[PDB]
């Protein structure tokens, strides 16, 4: 497979371990390179968080208008949005945008916590059929990205699997699935990883991760023009380069993966 | 309001921070001082830890007259009741009365390993829409009370809606309910807390929370004369004056509550 | 009961702690000896993993087909099976039989991470009524087996009760109750222990479990010529004998057991 040999040569030009899957529903077909190894998801969590909460605004015991209220010891690093509403709080839908579009740290957080911590979201992965994601820690810990650390990790295989059942199966509501899929489509944190080597006509919705020993991580939900959605999940850790060649890695995958799209038809 | 305002000169002297809500069934009302802060609940948990024991016996996954047995390695500080029967053991049913009338700390111990764990609690609190209330630690260590730790925590607010939904709401089975009120009603720790500055004719049942950091707190349902339950949630935290005084605090509190009440009407 | 004056010699020969429990369910009757105490459980956790996976089978949630990759620095010890397919992986279903029959440290690891750790172990154990059972760590540091610890603990009147609810009542399909079956009849590392002592016409089952501080368990259901089963949970731990004498102290726990249900019926 030419993919296949082109990501091996971009993985070394990173230095790093470099996992990339995709899931056309339009063919069924999936391609995988590392798929099914573990990678640090660093701050792509938050979307499987923000679809937790999402299931339980479904089943009647969350409401998105609650206000959460907190302290400014409470703010951890990488919070713009969160840092902001130290004296009215925010709901916990615009604790979910800010999670998403901007992720913000703090929100997360304070997400988890209304979930009941990292093993109520690994729970709720478990109860739909994500036996790999696990989720251990707390921001900022759950960022450290040490090699031959199984915690905090995913695989992409797995990592798009998930977010098809999340937006497309019957795990959420109409309402829910539309919600997530609007927040995620606002993401401002990916214009330089796979946004930016993806045709502009391309309808993309979006969530980053960055994280210690290099790691760059995107994953996206695609809808080319008349077009079913396409799922991405691209994970880079333990490169050498600096931060914005790692994100042209990310742009570069996206890139090679259209490029071998269009071969297929 | 006159209370918000009494309730802030109140916790001017006693030096820390001071959380206060009421929830009137009968009406509707709530009010709430700093409601929706942060609060160290210590042994105030163990009134939610009983009522998840209880769910489960409704489900009939739990026996109220099973027994546990326990070594005396296995008792905590504060254990006035399971330090007795390190040889009998206990049933979960004595277990929770322990748990709730005495502040048996080892009691709250073994009910915990019932569930299978502070995450087992937190996840029942879940089920019932309290999205607030979390238990990390065991005993002693949930007693902590450090400022800032979110670790074992409440709000006034999620406490007392909390405690309406278990005790009024069917969450548990009628029996369960009248049980977890007994057990309540029978508490004999809070002498000197809310039950000291109610009415004399006020049916009342609490759980009492005491702590480091100056932490003195108190929960209960109060039915006044031919009235709905009032459910009403206080904690003290970082407190400067001493245990007898933070007592009174809470007992100034539970004056004020029901002195703006009688003028809510007359 | 001479079984219980045997048992208390036994266990002063062993040097250490000795728990028993036996569940005849052509009868009903049951026997302890310290059945009520807790005691590590080691490996012997691994039946009720697997059980609690394929429960997930059973719900659609988990395929025992599904292929599970890991590396080299994923490996523990004592890993047989596991150690052999680092380039391939392996199975669900293959994971289950290693984690089993060879009591693969690995496999189980993995296995865990497919329930979510081990409080999912100890949620699904509460989800069927055991309220005792408890795992806390992951392999290999759950076999540390200090005393006084109530880490990844049974007692022998849980797990004997818990084995029997998960091969003979509702909580598994008929199917998974089959292959947890077949999985235990096919174990490779208990000859010399329970197995020892039985008849030889008896068909075995059984989970063995080693930690140290002398640690050595056995659990197992005995199906007896034209009998019901007999569950039978076997825990030793603090012992002062070496590794052999100590698999012979569970021997002869058989051979005590068989001995006193051939007076119960004649
Ligand atoms: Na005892």
């Amino acid at each position: 497979a030419a993919l296949s040999e082109q990501l091996a040569e971009l993985e070394k030009r990173s230095g790093g371990r470099l996992g990339v899957a995709v899931l056309d529903t339009a063919t069924g077909r999936r391609f995988g390179y590392r798929g099914d190894e573990r990678f640090p998801m660093c701050s792509t969590f938050k979307a499987l968080l923000a679809a937790a909460v999402l299931a339980r605004v479904d089943q009647g015991k969350e409401n998105l208008d609650r206000r959460i209220t907190y302290g400014k010891e409470d703010l951890v690093d990488y919070s713009p949005v969160t840092e902001k509403h130290v004296g009215d709080g925010m709901t916990v839908a615009e604790l979910c945008e800010a999670a998403i579009t901007y992720s913000d740290n703090t929100a997360a957080n304070l997400l988890l916590e209304a979930l009941g911590g990292p093993a109520a979201l690994t729970a709720f992965l478990r109860s739909i059929g994500d036996n790999v994601t696990r989720l251990d820690r707390w921001e900022p810990e759950l960022n450290t990205a040490a090699p031959g650390d199984p915690r905090d990790t995913t695989t992409p295989a797995a990592m798009a699997a998930t977010l098809r059942t999340l937006l497309l199966g019957d795990v959420l509501s109409p309402a829910s699935r539309q919600q997530l899929v609007d927040w995620l489509i606002a993401n401002k944190t990916g214009d330089k990883r796979l946004r930016a080597g993806l045709p502009a006509d391309d309808r993309v919705g979006d969530k980053t991760g960055t994280g210690e020993h290099g790691t760059t991580n995107d994953i996206a939900v695609v809808w080319p023009p008349n077009h079913a959605p396409i799922f991405l999940a691209v994970y880079l850790t333990e490169s050498q380069v600096d931060a914005d060649a790692r994100d042209a890695v990310i742009a570069e995958v996206a890139r090679l993966v259209v490029a071998a799209w269009v071969h297929h038809h």
